[PDB]
């Protein structure tokens, strides 16, 4: 099944943050209506916050995450958890190699936000 | 019911994230083992990141998150995800005022890490 | 935080499943825009399933779940969740005395269905 | 990734749930430490339970649900989410065909139960 796409509420502010943890340069790209819009790159085997942004959902809503090491796409895993009716969660796991620990690059989306 | 609390694998080490949304500053503490491991402060209404930082769960493995507001204790929201049987989110809301949008401290915690 | 409150796409069928964990004889009410439109009753405590149904959501998506054991109203908890951002799932757990399993009435909801 | 395996605490007693909602016949095979536990059989695209059981974990705990439409395998999607630190769902859709509506055949595990 397709991972990583979220259809958010239209013309709506964001958080996007991403981690790392592998050995490999992880590279993330964040989409907004199939156009890139953020991208972070970093090392980390530490959970580092390899970086975190504010974004416009725009009129279509349409938010895709891919994640790639040196050009070569990464497996994602992908859900959407809501608390109290209210509180948002669009989460992302990605594997790059074959030990399925699937946090080599881990992505949050969260909305509302103010 | 009781929410913020979660029972981790013993002795693994985790990642705890927390982001700001509101007027009001946010002070949040992670506890393990039934004592404080870490605090992080801050102010925004555009979900900057007041803390991040990689803890160990210990032998017992219990975590809990709390979030104090202008003197008074936050209402929590939380829930666990689990992906792919590998990667394991711990997600906090919590509400400071009136409006229950419940993102005016959001704490997310991640394992396995490395 | 309110619990058992969900807002579902409007003018959609989704399936209302309830199981049973306990000696006391659970009593589950599914309101559909403030309005009473399924009860399911039954006591065990090897999660017999006391009601299963489909209903539409109505004109505002409102769907509200109680639990109440001798009149009693239980303590709730709730989530949704969204895989591949299309199928969901509506989840309550209910508590009706002590030992916090919250598993005496567990309420399933699921959506879209055909 | 992989999906439709779960991780459950050992010699636990946790209940399988059913559903269907398309033209096909579904087939579910449950497993338990690898040989099979449960099979259910059935059509509907009324959201009907298609089979309901309580099945021990064993001392593994490994759980896998599997679906097929006349000998064909379906596509799964899966997730497991925590209550309260403390009520288990481990949710399971599938794709028969090309509309990816993902509730071919729903299953629901949920623990722990009494
Ligand atoms: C430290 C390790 O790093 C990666 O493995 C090592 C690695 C480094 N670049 N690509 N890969 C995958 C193929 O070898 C990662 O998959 C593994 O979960 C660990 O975090
Ligand atoms: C068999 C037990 O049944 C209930 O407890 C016992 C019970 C029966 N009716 N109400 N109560 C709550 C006050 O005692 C339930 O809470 C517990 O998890 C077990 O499933
Ligand atoms: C009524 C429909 O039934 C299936 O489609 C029709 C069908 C019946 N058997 N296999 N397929 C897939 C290829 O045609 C299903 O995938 C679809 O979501 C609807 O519930
Ligand atoms: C700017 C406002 O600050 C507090 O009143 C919060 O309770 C609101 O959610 C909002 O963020
Ligand atoms: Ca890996
Ligand atoms: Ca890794
Ligand atoms: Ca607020
Ligand atoms: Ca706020
Ligand atoms: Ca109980
Ligand atoms: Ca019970
Ligand atoms: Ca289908
Ligand atoms: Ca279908």
């Amino acid at each position: 099944a397709t991972q990583g796409v979220f259809t958010l509420p239209a013309n709506t502010r964001f958080g996007v943050t991403a981690f790392a943890n592998s050995s490999g340069t992880q590279t993330v790209n964040v989409l907004v209506n199939n156009e890139t819009a953020a991208t972070f790159s970093g090392q980390s085997t530490n959970n580092a916050v390899i970086g975190t942004q504010v974004l416009n959902s725009g009129s279509s809503g349409k938010v895709q995450v891919q994640v790639s090491v040196n050009g070569r796409p990464s497996d994602l895993v992908s859900a959407q958890v809501i608390l109290t009716n209210e509180l948002n969660f669009a989460l992302v796991g990605s594997e790059d190699g074959t030990d399925n620990d699937y946090n080599d690059a881990v992505v949050v989306i969260n909305w509302p936000l103010g």
